[PDB]
């Protein structure tokens, strides 16, 4: 008794290009999109999803127990105090189900100014041993790269669609400094699946992760072809249909703050499906001291009655926050 929730598919190809008009025409689908659900899936994207999940799947399915101690964030491994974000997330068997590998940005290395001061949310990302996995490090870091380069285009087309010049995000949105990250997931499939890694909502789904809003400016997410996210209409809980050839695109609270919640952060949630499924999202953000002045595209003069707030200090508390709210991944 759940109804489908009204997700367009988007092709943002002309974001790419130089065709102004096509551009408008694009950025009013993406207006619309996010002032109704709040989720649309982009197409005609020209990134290989196919090939990004062979090649996390070649990767889930080598690492090894000693390898997820040994590139572990400091949650599950007192050593690494250095990893608050990047590194192996591992699943509790019998009690947490999930487990992941995050990244950030590759030029975040030793020499990295940001890294040298020590600024909270920048880390030199862990990697495992070439050997065990050939090839998949470089594949990484260009997958990184590439789903940066269909994000600097989403964001040229929400620019566009909120009255602004198309660089109005994208100039703070760069490769010497986005604070962005990769979170390539695994979820299990498991007989018998522990009950005490499921949640139950307050209407008694079942759940893999509750109800939140997104830390990030916007979400640009890749999901194998297994039905589970949920966004909160006017009308209850709707599911968002999969799409495996299709990257799911939603904003998060950066965007709702900057847009006076004219583009809201759809609250959203994941189903408990018990599958051996993918699920990798890139969160869009943005530099450290990156300050956008809010605005709100409703009023004739387009002022908000809300404070600048630096992309850094909102970042840190919102993973802090998000990690109270919904548990450690
Ligand atoms: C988006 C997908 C639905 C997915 O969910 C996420 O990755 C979960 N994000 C966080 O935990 C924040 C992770 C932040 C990451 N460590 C970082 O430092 O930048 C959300 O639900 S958003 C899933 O479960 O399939
Ligand atoms: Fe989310």
């Amino acid at each position: 008794s759940v109804s489908k929730a009204n997700v367009p598919k988007i092709d943002v190809s002309p974001l790419f290009g130089d065709d102004q008009a096509a551009k408008m025409r694009v950025a009013q689908q993406i207006d619309a999109a996010s002032r109704d659900t709040g989720f649309f899936y982009a197409v005609n994207h020209g990134i290989n999803v196919q090939r990004l999940s062979q090649k996390t799947k070649e990767f889930h399915m080598s690492i090894t127990p000693e390898e997820k101690w040994d590139l572990a964030i400091r949650a599950y491994n007192k050593e690494h105090q250095d990893q608050v974000r990047a590194g192996y997330y591992l699943s509790i068997p019998g009690k947490k189900a999930v487990e992941s590998f995050c990244y950030l940005n590759p030029n975040f290395t030793p020499d990295h100014p940001r890294i040298q001061a020590k600024t909270p949310t920048h880390e030199v990302n862990v990697w495992p041993d070439e050997t065990k996995h050939p090839g998949f490090q470089d594949f990484a870091e260009q997958y990184y790269w590439d789903v940066f380069g269909l994000s600097s285009a989403l964001l040229k087309g929400y620019a566009l669609a909120l009255g602004k010049e198309e660089n109005f995000f994208a100039r703070h949105f760069k490769p010497d400094d986005t604070l962005a990250s990769v979170v390539l997931i695994r979820y299990p499939y498991l007989d018998p699946y522990p009950e005490a890694a499921i949640k139950t909502a307050a209407d008694g789904t079942k759940l893999s992760f509750e109800w939140h809003e997104d830390v990030s400016l916007i979400t640009v997410l890749y999901q194998s072809n297994v039905q589970n996210l949920q966004v909160e209409t006017a009308a209850g809980y709707q599911d968002i249909e999969a799409d495996d050839t299709g990257y799911l695109i939603n904003c998060g609270s950066y965007m709702a703050h900057l847009t006076n919640n004219y583009y809201k952060a759809p609250i959203h949630r994941v189903k408990w499906v018990n599958a051996e499924r993918q699920s990798l999202p890139f969160f869009v953000n943005l530099g450290y001291d990156s300050v956008i002045d809010p605005f709100d595209p409703r009023e004739p003069n387009g002022k908000s009655d809300r404070e600048p707030l630096s992309y850094g200090d909102y970042l840190q508390n919102g993973l802090v926050s998000l990690i109270n709210k919904n548990g450690q991944t």
